[PDB]
């Protein structure tokens, strides 16, 4: 019913290094424009940009519009963002999915993106501190990456399933160095290629293109893996080598009817056969895929065995092995080309991005069917069945 | 097809008035369960909650998801913001109705909320300042009240929809005082205590409930309204007087199918026959409610005649009169409580505000058909139609 | 050899109370200018300003300078601060003389001044807040009000002293009443009246004249000196009844040689016979005036009993008691007008503000010999030995 | 009467160099410990330390005290800082002057220190910030660099007197280019060995020993001068390169009487033979140096002729220019190892910064009479006359 005609990427960039001072929608923009162009689709037919996004804060009115309207997209279509964490650049394409189902839309650019380098420190002012010092909070943290209920980061959550699920520290660096490994093989090889649109770093005294991933580590051994001290818990297991990093990135996804992507005479990534977000303990908010999947893969009336290939965000090795673990799934067919640990996750454009990587590898290596999913911070998860045409 | 079963809203508290202190996630809990109240429905059968918000910096990962459990919707359901500005809060019901109606959900709490005292004043200090003097930026006025693209306050665009549709000083006042009076007769005579749950402040040397709209001013004259300096352009039209104010609240709705509804022996406050949104130059943002009704009213097979109530979001009376002029529906049915000048525009909870008011009187006059629509800045309009069961 | 000509000194302001937002070197000039007019000294003849000031962060250059030009003080001459925190102002008197005494000046314009209301938050940002929350601290606690060496605030040394002269509660607060009493009869008698030169504070909506010190209380009971919870011990002694606050003001000496006031005509308020100035444990730094006033006596060849008025600050009662006790002077004769508990503590010029009043009481009572002291935080002392003529 | 029997000073660091991150105190500790190990002189024996400072903002409590305990120096000693701008650390050395000469001490740490590096920055937010945006000010900018009166940078008041004395950009490059070269010769020589006392900077992952000054340039070309653009006015004259430095150290010097010095068997560096300050226009305060040495001169008996060496103070080549136009002296005993275009300008350091220079440089080269002085913001000038024993 409802495919993907065309997708494009940002590469992912690493926390205040090739994006440091670039704009979330600035990024988005360039995936706008990619996805428009990969479709053979000008942006005056384009009803709606919905975009994921977790830190807006600083950068104006809803970014969602100024990605649009520097994309090209006209002043008469409308454009929105949205927040589900981790989740949100997946469930944009879902909400864009629903959009075109409902008959409100015709051709919808989803996605998310992310500035985790631009998000701001903050404080509440306007009482006024007659004396006494205060906090300048780093919006990134509070608003991105530490849990509303427990107050404990999300790599704390990751203590929690690695303690539930028994997942021991050597486990958890294998799992690392073979996401690392396996991130720089694809890149190599090229097979980062098609989904990575260039974007143009404006600067003063030259300007920039990457198109490379420059979060993944070359060369990653299990040494320096197993040297780190743990990063949250200090007698604990999780790490800054197998935990996922903090970075700046865009994706997206046009999507339009089976029937319109016939009419045009392109040929689509995939068809959005299911999807489906559940929740679970912000505790253990780690094991969000777990649920997730398998509403997904019930409403798609599919079997785990029945996936050719699978993107499992990972957000930590601890719940990356988990998800695994329950699901079932083989693991030869799960990240492939490397993960979250390797690549980065900037948070909003996650889901976005993993979908990215999934419609690729599905057109490359020519499989049917396949899924993607993410763990969501606050308890949750979200999953997204995609069969090819 | 997709009723609201019910509805709810906390009183609109002024600046740092009421809610000075009160975090939106708190405000839109107590919206959750006055709806689930209201309705005969427990929160364990809810399974998302779909919150617009535009001012979240600073009060952690994903509002919605604080929301929803503190009002006791169990970790199993799902919950997100949306930021399309104005339109936020209307368009979390449309988005609300999408999921029941695409059979992804039974029932769903959406609506929106805003804390504007709460959103902080901001910098992004990352890269250091080496040297020299910085800012510190209000994320109410700049991602709440400035326009993106033309770098100015909504305000601005309001001069722009009265100087374009020839608008003088003296009808936008009178519009001002209509809605102040309007508002402070149905405030007298308890019009608004069937949508406003009362709220409870938590204090330490005593509690306050705040079911009263605080913001509403009480034997407004012209007078008053004329002497007033123009707020943007100097030598302009626009005033703090015919202007909306910067205001706290929330408001929500419980969607389900009529079906379900009447499973549940619950008879709803309307269903939604029909939605639309749309854009037009972010100069002129104040005209979205033109395009968007009369798309909505299209798709409802509906003219414009034909309903029985209407509100229409008063973010400026220099918009607010334009987009009755271009209509030309009857302004007697016309925001017949009052509106946004004297209520106040809390900007994510406005549009789920709004559509409370609509509902709760269509339920106590008896109207059969009603509208609701907010103008959105960068340049926006989006509309809804209920009719009564 | 040297003599104080004439003094003044501005009403003591509230914590952003009066002077709330009067930078610290108009209440300078205020002074100067009066010094000037009440000895019949031109400006013109003045060699130098030395103004005490300890949080001048955030004023400008030199705001000595300032004070000096803003007088009408000509360009050729000079102008200095100085931070010896408590001590400055006192200081800055025996640093004039000292001037004078050495043949580098004639006339020489000392004493202190002290904008604790408008002393700004700071914090160091050159290196850049990559990631994570930071503090922006309270320059006048920090740089003020807090140990450099143990850490804490001024109020805990004073717990020190409280409890090795094991010195109760009851004991502080009848002092403290004593010192607020004291202070009230002084006023309405109008004791004060001499001393303060009244100063316009520069308004919009209209000036006002402060020329009553605003702090003092009038009518204080026991009562509200007992039910006060400790302020910086939980299981403490001191209060913020009992400790002096946070105020604002100015006061200054002008000083010339005993040949050169005959001269001139003028009958001086005293010759300036010793000072001194030791140290003690920071621990204990409310024990400064014991070895600093002992010190200065011998210097004077005074012994204590030839004293006939004594100011010794109350930074607290706890540290006030204890210097009486220790040096065993009869308490009628100190602080006979009230103290700091009462009149303010203005850091960088209190110790000029109790100049004044020993000067202004000993020509009043016709006193012979006077003597001065303020213990100093970091652990000093300072001490002036005053005779008329 | 009274000598200087040692001195020391810490390498002048770049801004954000070397010092970066090192309080002011900790530079000043070094340079006391020094001054004692250098004369034979414990820290026991310490009467009082002096330190000019003039940004000590969020340091603490009086860094003067700090300085001295961490020093070593006891706590019956006492310390405070000044702040005369770039007059403050050699003012400390008159100041101290003055300690021993009235009797009132015996040995007298004096000098100055700055950190512009660890300059915070600041606002005044007691009020509350009710709406809008507000400026954190540097308060390196505002307190050390910007002229109170006139409200542009000192760099301005540069041009006044290029403009006055008609010194083309040709004069002041060639000056500027001269200084570097001189300073790297003297450098290259280690004729700054003796002078400087190594700064080690404690580290985590390392410590540091700094004891090369690292803003002289190497190899300084008039080309690279002449193509900078004017740092001030952008049609002016004075630019970055001619134009002294943002920059961190301290200096300081032990005084005692001329007795003294003879009984401990110490060979001085000098004596103290006068000093003056005086006050011009603040428009040109660059040519604060020329009616200050002249007075200092007077004092001493001393012709300009009969000076043997001479350090005036680069702050700006149009002002350095200047004071060797009006006084005449001979240009190849004034900064003969080069200055402070070269060498950098730690504000409240400098003028202690250049006695070292001036003492060492006369005791190896053997000249008996000498005199240092540096122009002051605000408008004023400082001067001190040296002889050798
Ligand atoms: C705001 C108000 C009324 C002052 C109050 O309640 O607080 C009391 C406070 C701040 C704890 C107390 O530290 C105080 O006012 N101290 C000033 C005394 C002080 O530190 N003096 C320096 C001389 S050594
Ligand atoms: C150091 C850096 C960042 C390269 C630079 O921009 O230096 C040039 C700068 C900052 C514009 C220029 O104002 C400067 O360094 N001035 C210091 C000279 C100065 O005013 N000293 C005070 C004595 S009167």
């Amino acid at each position: 019913s409802i495919v993907i005609a065309s997708a494009a990427r940002t590469a992912v960039g690493s926390f205040n290094g090739a994006f440091a001072n670039t704009p979330a929608h600035e990024l988005g923009a360039t995936v706008i424009s990619a996805v428009l162009e990969r479709a053979g689709v000008a942006a005056g037919e384009v009803n709606e940009v919905i975009l994921g996004q977790v830190l807006p804060a600083g950068e104006g009115q809803n970014p969602a519009r100024q990605a649009a309207m520097k994309a090209g997209v006209p002043q008469e279509a409308t454009a929105w963002g949205m927040n589900q964490l981790c989740g949100s650049g997946l469930r944009a394409v879902a909400l864009g999915m629903q959009q075109i189902a409902t008959g409100d839309a015709s051709i919808i650019v989803a996605g998310g993106m992310e500035s985790m380098s631009m998000a701001p420190h903050c404080a509440h002012l306007r009482g006024g501190v007659k004396m006494g010092d205060f906090k300048m909070i780093d919006t990134m943290i509070k608003d991105g990456l530490t849990d509303a209920f427990y107050g404990y980061h999300m790599g704390t959550t990751a203590e929690n399933v690695a303690k539930q699920w028994q997942l021991s520290r050597d486990e958890q660096d294998a799992f690392a160095v073979a996401s690392q490994n396996k991130a720089e093989a694809a890149q190599k090889d090229g097979r980062f290629k098609d989904e990575i649109v260039p974007f143009i770093v404006k600067g003063r005294k030259g300007d920039i293109t990457v198109d490379a991933d420059e979060y993944i580590r070359h060369g990653a051994t299990l040494d320096s893996m197993a040297k780190l001290r743990p990063a949250f818990d200090k007698e604990g297991t999780v790490t800054a080598g197998n935990a996922s990093g903090l970075n700046d990135g865009a994706a997206a996804a046009l999507l339009m009817s089976e029937a319109e992507a016939s009419r045009r005479g392109i040929q689509p990534l995939g068809r959005i056969v299911s999807w489906a977000t559940v929740g679970v303990d912000p505790k253990v908010m780690g094991t969000g895929p777990i649920p997730a999947s398998r509403k997904a893969l019930e409403r798609a009336g599919w079997k785990i065995g029945d996936l050719d290939l699978v993107e499992a965000n990972e957000a930590f090795a601890a719940q990356a092995c988990a998800v695994n673990k329950d699901l079932g799934w083989d693991p030869s067919i799960v990240n492939v080309n490397g993960g979250a640990i390797a690549i980065g996750h900037p948070i909003g454009a996650s889901g976005a991005r993993i979908l990215n990587t999934l419609l690729f590898e599905m057109k490359r290596r020519g499989a049917r069917k396949g899924l993607a999913t993410l763990c969501i911070g606050g308890g949750m998860g979200v999953a997204m069945c995609i069969e090819s045409l």
